[PDB]
């Protein structure tokens, strides 16, 4: 019932630096950091060209390294949650032959970003990877590694592209090398986050707004279920297809073009579950605009309430909650000074996010732990920076 230590850039850097020296026998030339994410509201909207309101966490992936002249990639990772081996080497992909996904799984993230990095000539490199983002804990560890990877290749061989194009590369890596067809959000927030700000992302226009998210009377409590049902992986692409079918059945480019009136009128042209999936998306996009508005004018109570409506939508219409998250939500909402709680991320496990009076975070943690049928993990994050570079 205490908030886990969040090591700062400087300490994770020192750790990666010590590790790099031991493994390669020379100080690294470069250092990058990219954070994980919590989504405040706007779940399953991103691949629906909707609105998302994520913020970057203090939890991050650091990567320290050095260019090589031999064209090969040598990786070590210190994240002992990672799958064996901790070390991998492979040559740069060529016109002739490409990197392929395999073992160990953690390296597929680096391989994917390197495969789709759009700027030549990319040299080989030696790199240590360290992370505070809990691996597959539903705060976008993978996106943090993809974006850190991207940030590092930029030092090797500058791109000339947009922030969104870089996110799209990281997302391609997730799709093709991790086999998780994610939307743009996790990569976008990891690139674009700013200390003290949530990032409203229009996943249609790709417009973004840094929204002041700084009142030291309020806190954001992340609770890890420490659970991940197999459906988190298998049912994610099912939701995407269901959403896509409902949009085909309505002549819509996306569910962003569809309001509840239109959707109710066409009840006959879609499945019982189709209609339910779409009802959530439509309502979640509305609720994200509403939450954005509420945040600007300082209406924490309206914001918390919209969080509770997003969770109910996710649990009943989208059906991507699970008993553990349901339990952590009802627990959190029973604590004086809690304005709202919801599952965040893909669903079927992972974390909940809770907005509450800062002075209440301690009591919230005691009560959620006591009421949780398993063992919950706690972080208290303010909004944090996106991808950063330190020359060494
Ligand atoms: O199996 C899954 C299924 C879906 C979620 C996904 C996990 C694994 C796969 C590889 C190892 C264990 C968990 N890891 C990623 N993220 C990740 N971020 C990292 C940062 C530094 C080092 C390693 C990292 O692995 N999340
Ligand atoms: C998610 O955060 C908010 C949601 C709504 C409103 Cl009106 C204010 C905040 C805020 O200023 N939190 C302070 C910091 C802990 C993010
Ligand atoms: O809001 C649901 C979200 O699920 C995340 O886990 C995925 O990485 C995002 O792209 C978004 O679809």
């Amino acid at each position: 019932h205490a908030a886990l230590r969040q090591p700062q850039v400087a300490e994770l850097l020192a750790e990666a630096r010590r590790a790099f020296r031991e493994e390669f026998g020379a100080e690294p030339e470069l250092a990058v950091s990219a954070p994980g994410r919590v989504n405040l509201i706007g779940e399953h909207t991103d691949y629906n060209q909707g609105l998302v309101l994520p913020m970057a966490l203090e939890l991050m992936t650091v990567l320290v390294g050095s260019p090589r002249k031999d064209g090969l990639v040598s990786l070590l990772t210190t994240s002992e949650g990672a799958d064996e081996p901790q070390r991998l080497q492979f040559p740069l992909p060529t016109a002739q032959r490409s990197l392929e996904p395999g073992t160990p799984r953690w390296a597929n993230y680096v391989k994917g970003v390197i495969q789709y990095y759009p700027a030549a000539p990319l040299p080989g490199f030696s790199a240590v990877v360290v992370s505070s983002v809990p691996l597959g804990g539903g705060l976008s560890s993978s996106a943090s590694l993809e974006v850190a990877t991207y940030t590092f290749l930029q030092q090797l061989c500058p791109d000339s592209g947009t922030i969104a194009a870089r996110a799209q590369v990281c997302q391609q890596a997730e799709h093709s090398f991790a086999g998780m067809p994610c939307g743009i959000m996790d990569q976008f927030i990891s690139l674009m986050g700013q200390k003290g700000h949530a990032l409203l992302i229009d996943c249609r226009s790709l417009e973004t707004s840094l929204v002041p998210l700084s009142d030291p009377k309020l806190a954001v409590l992340i609770t890890n279920s420490n659970v991940r049902h197999s459906l988190a992986s298998s049912e994610y692409p099912v939701r995407r297809r269901q959403c896509e079918e409902v949009a085909r059945a309505l002549g819509a480019a996306s569910l962003r073009e569809v309001q509840l009136e239109e959707l109710e009128a066409a009840r006959d042209l879609v499945s019982k579950e189709g209609f339910r999936r779409a009802r959530h998306v439509v309502g979640e996009i509305r609720r994200t605009a509403q939450a954005a508005a509420a945040l600007r004018r300082g209406d924490y109570r309206a914001f918390g309430r919209l969080m509770v409506e997003s969770h109910r939508s996710l649990r009943d219409d989208y059906e991507v909650s699970c008993p553990e998250l349901d339990q952590l939500v009802e627990a959190a909402l029973a604590v004086p000074g809690v304005y709202g709680s919801r599952m965040t991320g893909g669903g079927f496990g992972g974390c909940t996010v809770t907005l509450l009076e800062a002075s209440a975070a301690p009591h919230a943690m005691r009560h959620i732990q006591e009421h949780y049928g398993g063992t919950a993990t706690f972080y208290l994050s303010q909004a944090a920076d996106g991808a950063k570079v330190l020359c060494l």
